[PDB]
């Protein structure tokens, strides 16, 4: 599923990612465009051999099992399938997680160098949220 920009938003606010840990909404939309483009069934190979999945193109290194990245741990204990879902809830879920696990979200690389400091709220502004 490819979202809209404020489809997203409204459905990430009903997850409760708006303002987690203190990012704004236009953050995690930010975000999820320069990762997937909005498109849930975005999947992306590393150089390392793990795979990124989903809105945010989580990584299998750490955070789901995909049964092919040697070495990994599934610390969202899912499978990489459950983030390429139209329903959003497991990319959420497992996205807070990373989010809380020391570096905020510069654990994305792209929010870093595309959203951070940047005028986020660009992102929702529009939106009925
Ligand atoms: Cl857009
Ligand atoms: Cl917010
Ligand atoms: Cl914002
Ligand atoms: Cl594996
Ligand atoms: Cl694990
Ligand atoms: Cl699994
Ligand atoms: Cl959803
Ligand atoms: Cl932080
Ligand atoms: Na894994």
């Amino acid at each position: 599923k490819v979202f809209g920009r404020c489809e997203l938003a409204a459905a990430m606010k009903r997850h409760g990612l708006d303002n987690y840990r203190g990012y704004s909404l236009g953050n995690w939309v930010c975000a999820a465009k320069f990762e997937s483009n909005f498109n849930t069934q975005a999947t992306n190979r590393n150089t390392d051999g793990s795979t990124d999945y989903g809105i945010l193109q989580i990584n299998s290194r750490w955070w789901c099992n995909d049964g092919r990245t040697p070495g990994s741990r599934n610390l969202c204990n899912i499978p990489c399938s459950a983030l390429l879902s139209s329903d959003i809830t497991a990319s959420v879920n497992c996205a807070k997680k990373i989010v809380s696990d020391g570096n905020g979200m510069n654990a994305w690389v792209a929010w870093r160098n595309r959203c951070k400091g940047t005028d986020v709220q660009a992102w929702i502004r529009g939106c009925r949220l």
